[PDB]
């Protein structure tokens, strides 16, 4: 069950759609799954939700692990799904957060990408759209979204670790979040987890004009470093995506934020270098509760400011 589960190792694509499963049977009245679409190779696509009642709440987004390779970040995703329900109706702090707000979470949102990084390729980023007169495999899922898409910080050649794809929402992986996200029409936060670097972005990444609410971005994203650092002591830097990493294109929070999507972010995780996307099992746990910490924060801000 999912009490049993080993929280403390990577899972299997199909250990993490078992519980998926559980995590809902267990908790009947809390946790639902949404199937949002399919992938490329008919893999089904899945959200779970975790809701205290109502119609359409103001509710959080969270996704993990849209490239495939960075496995921290889904397996964090199951810790945090788990977290949710040990919580709820026990910590006071959180439990008012899920009375108001509703909180979506995608653990796997690359399924083909990641049944790759265990078959065959550990390192593979993209989706696995066959791409015509090339034998190069994939889109970058981050580079697909339709905000700036196409423009620097992403690569048309469909070998780039960073192709942007033939028009913005080709990938389906990418088009299901879109279409759930409009069709839902009251995500307040949109919170997208990669790894690794140790970051904590708010946009633009595809140009260096402020964003209109840099200011409250940027103090939040403060307060959320600082919580997540309260455990370990881990560093996170913070900062608008184009100047604490690079330029990229086309990417997921530049799309959410132009949608009005206020509270859009992503975070980096674990660790800066040293073990990159091969971190180790050891420290799935640690990473997940100090972002939990930082989760929180944002949350908290999220229910207090409409
Ligand atoms: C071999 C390697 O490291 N490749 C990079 C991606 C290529 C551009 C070289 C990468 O995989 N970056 C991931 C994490 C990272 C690694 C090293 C330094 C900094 C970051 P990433 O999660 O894939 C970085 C991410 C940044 C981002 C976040 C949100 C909106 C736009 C861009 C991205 O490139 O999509
Ligand atoms: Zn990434």
């Amino acid at each position: 069950s999912t009490d049993t589960f080993n929280y403390a190792t990577y899972h299997t694509l199909e250990e993490i759609y078992d519980f998926l499963d559980l995590l809902v049977a267990e908790n009947p009245h809390l946790v639902s799954k949404i199937q949002i679409g399919n992938t490329y190779e008919g893999r089904p696509i899945y959200v779970l939700k975790f809701s205290t009642g109502g119609s359409k709440r103001p509710a959080i987004w969270i996704d993990t692990g849209i490239h495939s390779r960075e496995w921290v970040t889904q397996a964090s995703g199951v810790w945090f799904a788990k977290k949710i329900t040990q919580d709820y109706g026990q910590d006071a702090a959180f439990t008012a957060i899920l009375d108001t707000l509703d909180i979506f979470l995608e653990i796997v949102t690359n399924p083909d990408g990641f049944a790759f990084t265990h078959s065959t390729n550990r390192m593979w980023r993209k989706t696995r759209s066959h791409t015509a007169g090339s034998l190069c495999i994939g889109v970058d899922p981050n580079r697909n979204w339709d905000a700036g898409f196409g423009l620097s910080g992403a690569s048309s050649n469909p070998c780039s670790e960073t192709y942007h794809g033939k028009f913005a929402n080709s990938e389906v992986e990418v088009k299901s979040i879109v279409d759930f996200v409009k069709d839902h029409g009251n995500i307040k936060a949109f919170i997208s987890i990669h790894s690794y670097s140790q970051l904590l972005m708010y946009p633009y990444g595809y140009k260096t004009e402020p964003v209109p609410d840099q200011d409250e971005l940027d103090q939040l994203s403060k307060a959320a470093v600082t919580a997540l650092a309260s455990l370990y002591g881990t560093k996170f830097n913070y900062g608008s995506i184009i100047k604490a990493i690079y330029q990229a294109s086309g990417s997921t929070i530049d799309w959410t934020y132009s949608q009005g999507i206020k509270y859009s972010f992503t975070f980096e995780l674990r660790d800066t270098g040293r073990y990159g996307f091969l971190l180790p099992a050891s420290q799935i746990i640690p990473t997940a509760k100090e972002t939990w910490l930082a989760l929180l924060t944002i949350m908290e801000h999220t229910l207090n400011h409409p």
